[PDB]
């Protein structure tokens, strides 16, 4: 928070967070087969590692990194994977200090509801730094989703200093009363932008951290407002979305004036979409 | 329905169901690495094969049976598969008749979620044979998640005749009009035994088709009662039953005086949890 | 033989055996993910079948076709599906009438060893069409090395009419007396230069079929040469040079009056270093 | 060599060079899903590490483990894991410490010609532990073969001191001056007995490594006798058989005497047939 501050798009965040967990912890390395500019020839050939195997082995190697005492960064796109990481956080559920990055344009699918896997996606250069830095510094496996249309744009002020934002928190991106609008990713800044163009007074709850889900934010914010959109890029059918609506459904019937809507992804949300679905439920 | 009846339990309704459509059809045959008792010595090497694959291999071996003109059922635990299967359902979404029969004690949640992919899972000795053999005739790409625990109980009727139970179709086990149980396999039995130990007038639904969803018969059973239950053993976090729940919360909110229950497995429901369900949704 | 001919490269001999093989019989079908240029708008999707799935699949899907009666000729890289293969191959050693062509630039040294495999390489564009007939005619399973180095040129007279060459037979493709040259693919015209500039007779022996070996035929022309040189491009360490090699130093060492030459490729031969060769070998 | 010695198998000698090792090197670490008996109680979890991961995983773990600074140890039966070993091997043929054990009862012909890999099969319980804590300390990737078939018996006296026997030598098992017989692993002692029963003196070379094989040894042998048996368990075609003979026909025609022989296993050698084979040998 004090001092010098970078005005950094995604990508220059989670650069500056790998920099700067590196340069903290002796500890922690990055692999795979740009995000990672400079670390190479800042840290060497054993700390910054090309790993020539395939995701599968890239996972191993990181949990063999991990064993020994490390804390590795690996970065798996998942085209997979899936299969030995949801297995360890069971296991784990039922040692695993390692945080996979993956880019994201379903990775989330398969990982979101996973036991003993920690999911995080941020949605600003701020809580990219800070949630990767959480990610890394806990003992916790994590998927880091890193919604790939962030990277480059927008650019906000990010303290280079030490901050993390907490796993398992999600945030008010934005407060208001009428509606409570829950999002996370590329989608926070959709909502945003909708809040702004609507009559009613629509609250913004970035979710940040997938799984663990902090209910209890969401919660807070449908007591207050009784209506309930959720929206994001994934797939809507089986999504994150369709967990929070039925928990919402059990646990806060009570609560809600209004249908719960969900705003998501193609099995295979715009500002305007967003827009209809706050009209809509401020008829109830 | 006219004729002779086996008193079968569903492992003997599924043999009746394969000795059937393979004596109806030439094109129908078998595959694999019991059910299929009596195929092999009647209908031979050629409809009835023995493939020594992996499991990708037997899909990829039936579906080029099905290029070649064929009708196969193969049976594949998912022990790894889902990845060749996923594709090919989204593709066809976006030819593929075969029938893959799944043991299952999630591969429910791998491919209940899936565009392009149909989805089914039997509850009786009788939809178990019906459903298959609609499986069977249809040209869309089926997984048939039979549950292992009725295989050998209970035993019922079920005639020998030529009838299918329809694909994409739920039904009403139990009319009742104070709740709505929404629920398919295994479950259903307990669900019945729960219907006749309360005082409230149960409905049970059992879906027989999890993808493509009945929403409508789920739908005109909540307009009626108000009050919905879903209840079913595979994982509850990400389970169908959540995305039954969240399409009630925004298509029928209207219609519920009650919170909606979700009662399903760990993530890695009995008779008395139905019940106290059921007694907590009565109070609303 | 008698008839038209075309002034063909390579891939025109395949492309027109498939044509060929494929207006001869119904049965053959042709797929994978141009040397198939015309069979598609000639034969259609059923019969030209573009398989969108991973190489097991593709192999899966083409064993399931041959199952179903027809004769498959499947494109696969292996960049991987040997597994599979081979253990089908053992299997029948210990049905499976399918042709695997894959262009090579090791494919080779994972199945020439294979009991039950047959593995063929062309070297001309008129035993290209001639072998691919053979193969593809054949209820063996075949894979068919394309040495891609070969699919441009040179051009060739290729005679349009019905014609094979025969699996497991090897050719003299030039007669000589003082040395015999073993070898095949793009190294047959290599070891074809090198007999033309030196003063030994030297009888080149193109193997056309790796596995079975036509061994006899080898013998045939070792007992009369005493000198014998074995040239391929694939890997030296383990490759079919070392079987035989090893087959002529224990079978036929009493013919030998020299040292037996293998000339092959790095791990991981010229005209001149054949050349070189042939001169150690003329010394004794 | 001065010192206790235990009465040792096979299976104990690995047993005592896995302790002793671990006990010298905190950074030697034994991994996989007895040989292994004792070290969990005497190391801990963090020394013996179970891998509950598939075998690339496992591998992949390995090399965590050894980019981190530590030495392990994994078993790997290959039932599949060498892509990604023989991939690692090139890459630096073209860093990887680590010692895969594997039980043989073929891993060896998938690894045998692979360069940048070091290929080991102990015969004997002295070997045994030496050749393994030749290939700990190394600093190159090592497969260790072990002939299942020799870890109960027979015993024979093992130092329990410092000792190792160097990589990439082969060893006399038995002097001879008419007949160099070529063999390791199991096959040792049945080259011995054959030895023991036949009027020719028999020189038993017991290779140890298989790769990088010790060519002068073998040629120091047969430029003494003349004659060469090359005898091994595993496939013979393709085997390393055919290429020491292979090497053998080339580089050392104009020693021989007599026709190479080669004893090997099936595609998919007893004391009688290596008696005969010695007796043919002698002819010459």
């Amino acid at each position: 928070v004090a001092g010098v501050v970078m005005m950094a798009n995604m990508a220059k965040a989670i650069n500056m967070a790998l920099h700067e967990e590196m340069e903290r912890d002796e500890r922690v390395v990055v692999l795979g087969e740009l995000v990672t500019e400079g670390l190479y020839e800042r840290f060497g050939p054993e700390r910054v590692i090309d790993t020539p195997l395939n995701e599968g082995g890239i996972l191993g190697f990181a949990m063999g990194m991990a064993m020994a005492g490390l804390k590795p960064v690996a970065e798996i796109q998942f085209v997979l994977g899936a299969d030995e990481l949801l297995n360890h956080i069971a296991k784990l559920r039922y040692k695993a200090p390692l945080v996979v990055r993956t880019p994201v344009g379903s990775p989330e699918a398969i990982f979101v509801h996973t036991p003993g896997l920690v999911v995080v996606m941020p949605s600003t250069p701020y809580n990219a730094k800070g949630l990767l830095k959480a990610a890394i510094r806990g003992d916790d496996p994590v998927v880091f989703l890193e919604p790939k249309i962030l990277y480059r744009a927008p650019r906000e002020e990010v303290p280079e200093g030490d901050y993390v934002v907490e796993i398992g928190k999600a945030r008010v991106a934005r407060e208001g009363d009428d509606v409570t609008l829950v999002t996370y990713g590329a989608v926070v800044h959709k909502a945003l932008e909708a809040a702004e163009r609507v009559k009613a007074s629509v609250e913004v709850v970035d979710l940040q951290t997938l799984n663990p889900l902090d209910f209890d934010t969401v919660l807070k914010s449908v007591s207050k407002t009784g209506r309930l959109i959720i929206a994001h890029d994934s797939p809507k059918t089986g999504g994150l979305g369709a967990e929070v609506r039925a928990l919402v459904a059990e646990k806060a019937l009570d609560r809600l004036t209004a249908p719960v809507i969900r705003l998501a992804g193609p099995d295979v949300p715009t500002v305007e979409r967003i827009i209809k679905a706050i009209e809509y439920v401020m008829r109830y």
